[PDB]
């Protein structure tokens, strides 16, 4: 009985929180912080341009100015927006296309719930803007993930509760927006990464509109 499923985009869609993770990674070591790795990754993943950065920062003595705060973050964006250029169809994950189809013929509602700014300039990459009831936009809302704002507004977009919406999400930060705003999430990637307490797959080939209501029916929610 779920009437909204609330879309994470990188990670989740398509493989792109590989791109922010190498071009987060080329940052750092460019200012000379070496931590940036697969595991200190996992909680850059879902969060801000500007949150990153400052993530990236905490992990240095000293602090950068302003100016060039805001000229990493550029950096960085102008990096990644040259490596997402090539993205097509054939880099959807797998199941996605089909439960985008799934979902609209069922009249289920599809939102965005992606923190990213690059998010439309993807799903047109995609061909799949067109699936889409409607994408929240992450500069309008006042709080970032980990805060719900993003999903409670991907939800209302539709008009659709929260709690009749499920989400997907591939990030700590994002599972932890999920949770708090009401919505059901179902977390893609590692159990030892997103945590034993909700339903986790293993790869978005399991993100079916039959495994979808599967967890719903268990409680759910
Ligand atoms: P999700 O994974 O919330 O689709 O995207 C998140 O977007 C932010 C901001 O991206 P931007 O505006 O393109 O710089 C990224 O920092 C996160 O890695 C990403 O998960
Ligand atoms: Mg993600």
């Amino acid at each position: 009985m779920f009437k909204a499923v609330l879309f994470d985009l990188d990670g989740v869609i398509t493989d792109t929180a590989e791109y922010h993770f190498r071009a987060w990674k080329a940052l750092a070591e460019e200012i000379g912080i070496n931590g940036v790795d697969r595991q200190f990754n996992e909680q850059l993943k879902g969060v801000s341009r500007e949150d990153s950065l400052q993530k990236i920062l905490d992990l240095a003595d000293k602090k950068v100015s302003a100016e060039e705060f805001k000229e990493l973050a550029k950096r960085k964006n102008d990096n990644y927006v040259k490596m997402i250029q090539d993205v097509s169809p054939a880099d959807v994950y797998p199941g996605i296309l089909q439960l985008l189809k799934d979902l609209r013929s069922n009249k289920i509602k599809i939102a965005l719930a992606s923190a990213s700014k690059n998010g439309p300039f993807l799903l047109e990459r995609m061909n799949l803007t067109g699936y889409f009831d409607a994408i929240a936009d992450p500069a309008e809302v006042a709080a970032s993930k980990p805060a719900p704002d993003i999903f409670i507004a991907a939800a209302h977009a539709v008009g659709v509760a929260p709690s009749e919406s499920i989400g997907l999400e591939d990030s700590q930060a994002g599972i932890q927006a999920i949770k708090d705003s009401g919505a059901l999430p179902i977390g893609v990637g590692r159990p030892e990464d997103l945590g034993d307490d909700i339903v986790i797959v293993p790869d978005t080939s399991h993100y079916t509109l039959e495994f979808l209501k599967e967890v719903w029916l268990q409680k759910q929610k």
